[PDB]
């Protein structure tokens, strides 16, 4: 008795699954509170933890890092639900405490090693309102390396005709992603600005949480983890292109909505996306 989703099917990924494309071999890294490695509706590969305090990636004390996991790849079995690329391997890269929070040294910490340990996509459902020349430097060395990386835009709002849209997804590197619900709206707190890219569900997700548990949350951290897995199903069926390659697809190949300030290019189509 296993669940999609309302987010998997409305991003279009159920009819690359019935092709053979569920994201095999494609490393995801998951940089944020960990993942709870217990959870019978994952499979993590591996992961480190940056937390001083916490020293075990797989132990998720929060439950932000198993549900945006979970979002990325739940598997296809006979329980729980279904992830966006369900055979992806699972990186939990812990850089959050229990509290959700975490200091920059370790994010970036945390984004150099997704670098040198070769993760084909990187997963960043954080921001601030503020970065820095080691936060800029450590996200342009990953796409320099070949590796997409994702961001939650934030869930800032609107404010007069400012950007809103936080950090790392502020920078050009960054495929910055806002949510929307299941009717293609916009979800009022979804940051906006120049900067946003992409749209995807991110109103009552529901995805797996620690102790065998399922929950929703709403927040441009749980659309992030959808672009994330559309980016690792395209590199299963096209394991030749470039991070660049895969972005082009996924911005060039939305479903219009609105206004880019506060759409993007709209939302993403991952059937389209990966021809
Ligand atoms: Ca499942
Ligand atoms: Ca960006």
């Amino acid at each position: 008795a296993q669940s999609v989703p309302y987010g998997v099917s409305q991003i279009k990924a159920p009819a690359l699954h019935s092709q053979g494309y569920t994201g095999s071999n494609v490393k995801v890294a998951v940089i944020d509170s960990g993942i709870d490695s217990s959870h019978p509706d994952l499979k993590v590969a591996g992961g480190a933890s940056f937390v001083p305090s916490e020293t075990n990636p797989f132990q998720d004390n929060n439950s932000h890092g198993t549900h945006v996991a979970g979002t990325v790849a739940a598997l296809d079995n006979s329980i729980g639900v279904l992830g966006v690329a369900p055979s992806a391997s699972l990186y939990a890269v812990k850089v959050l405490g229990a509290d959700g929070s975490g200091q920059y040294s370790w994010i970036i910490n945390g984004i150099e090693w997704a670098i040198a340990n070769n993760m084909d996509v990187i997963n960043m459902s954080l921001g601030g309102p503020s970065g820095s020349a080691a936060l800029k430097a450590a996200v342009d060395k990953a796409v320099a390396s070949g590796v997409v990386v994702v961001a939650a835009a934030g869930n800032e709002g609107t404010s007069g005709s400012s950007s809103t849209v936080g950090y790392p997804a502020k920078y050009p590197s960054v495929i910055a992603v806002g949510a929307v619900d299941s009717s293609n709206q916009r979800a009022s707190f979804s940051s906006v600005g120049p900067e946003l890219d992409v749209m995807a569900p991110g109103v009552s997700i529901c995805s797996t949480l620690p102790g065998n548990k399922y929950g929703a949350y709403s927040g441009t951290s749980m659309a992030s983890p959808h672009v994330a897995g559309a980016a690792a199903l395209i590199l299963s069926k096209h394991p030749n292109w470039t991070n660049t390659q895969v972005r082009s697809s996924l911005e060039n190949t939305t479903t219009y909505l609105g206004d880019s300030f506060y759409y993007g290019k709209g939302l993403i189509n991952v059937q389209a996306a990966a021809q």
